[PDB]
């Protein structure tokens, strides 16, 4: 090892995603996120070695000016080994920041399961490796307020979690400020978008969209889908008169068509 100088005003660590060790769905892309905004992306993204096995093709894009992602055009291939080396101790990240440490990660691809919520039945269906083992009446946004289509990939999940429209600047005691306790939340997308329990709407599920852009299941089917969905699975909505994820959500990451992917973005 070679010693380099620094100062605390002028490091930046870097924070490696999934967690060494971790069994991830075959959605889940390798995230390096830094603790400031990154000036040289491009020496940040030759810092970094990734390696897999099987060997497949994978390239870098930037959601933002802190956090770069990496992944092959296609889902992983289940059981497939990654290994992250984020080499950043003392590369010049432009602007007089430096990479503070090395980081090493190791994961592995679990199953693939892949979930559809499908706008036309209302019906979520989960598929674990080509099988279905679980068919979910669901409510999905009404017209004013739909869910995007698109490819989601499953993030953190809760037992209970606070739903507040303030945190979206909109309060409550107010149009819609609205503060819901929530059983069995999924995410699938940083904008907020979650699969979870909605005894509200139990009579809609199945029938008619009600809810502000969540997929609304019943309470047992949201427990079901808690237990039994991993970080990195995957799900699509198909068919509702809403937009596209866009691709930089943060859990987005597989509507960005390949060649603007593998073409990455990166200021060098
Ligand atoms: C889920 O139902 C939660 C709501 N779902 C949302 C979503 O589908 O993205 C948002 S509301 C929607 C997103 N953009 C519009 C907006 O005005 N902003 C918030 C920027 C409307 C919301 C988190 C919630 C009800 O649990």
């Amino acid at each position: 090892l070679t010693f380099q100088t620094s100062s605390p005003a002028h490091l930046t660590m870097p924070y490696v995603m999934p967690g060494d060790g971790e069994v991830v769905g075959v959605g889940e892309p390798v995230a390096i996120r830094f603790d400031e905004n990154i000036a040289d992306r491009g020496a940040a993204e030759k810092a970094i070695k990734i390696t897999t096995n099987p060997p497949v093709e994978g390239a870098f894009y930037w959601l933002n000016n802190r956090e770069v992602r990496w992944r092959p055009e296609h889902f992983w291939k289940p059981g497939t080994a990654v290994d992250v080396a984020v080499n950043t101790y003392g590369v010049d990240l432009g602007e007089g920041m430096f990479g503070e440490d090395n980081v090493q990660t190791h994961f592995t691809i679990g199953d693939e399961v892949i979930a559809t919520a499908d706008d036309n039945t209302k019906i979520l269906t989960v598929r674990v490796n080509g099988e279905v083992v679980k068919s979910m009446p669901t409510s999905m946004g009404k017209d004013s307020t739909p869910t995007a289509n698109g490819i989601y990939i499953v993030g953190s999940r809760y037992k209970h979690i606070i739903m507040d429209s303030s945190t979206y600047g909109v309060p409550v005691n107010s149009p819609n400020g609205y503060r819901t306790d929530v059983d069995w939340a999924t995410q699938i997308s940083y904008s907020g978008v979650f699969v979870h329990s909605a005894p509200w709407s139990v009579g809609a599920q199945g029938h008619t969209n009600t809810s502000h852009g969540c997929l609304n299941v019943s309470p047992s089917n949201a427990q079901w889908f808690y237990d039994h969905v991993k970080r990195g699975d995957i799900v699509e909505v198909v068919n509702t008169v809403g937009g596209t994820l866009p691709g930089i959500d943060g859990l987005g990451d597989w509507n960005i068509p390949w060649d603007q992917w593998r073409a990455g973005n990166a200021k060098a």
